[PDB]
């Protein structure tokens, strides 16, 4: 179904989640957004557990941040190779 390569949630670390997140969320690895995510040590297996609650908490208080954050995560879970015609 979706099992192909992935990065294995058991191998996802701080730098892994942060880097990929930021580089695909809004800005690059410059904004303090990295520091925030770094504080709350969360593994890739706990990402879907954060929800808009922990996500928004990870931000100063901006919907666009959390909303877009949790979303991008859903895409990474269901994966996306090439099924759009």
């Amino acid at each position: 179904g979706s099992h192909m390569n992935n990065e294995d949630f058991s191998q996802w670390s701080v730098d892994d989640v942060i880097t990929w997140c930021i580089s695909t969320l809004e800005v690059e690895e410059t904004d303090p957004l990295c520091q925030r995510l770094r504080e709350n040590d969360i593994v890739g297996d706990l990402l879907p557990e954060l929800c808009l609650q922990d996500c928004q908490d990870l931000c100063d208080g901006d919907l666009n941040k959390a909303i877009k954050f949790k979303i991008l995560i859903n895409k990474m879970r269901d994966s996306k190779l090439e099924w759009k015609d």
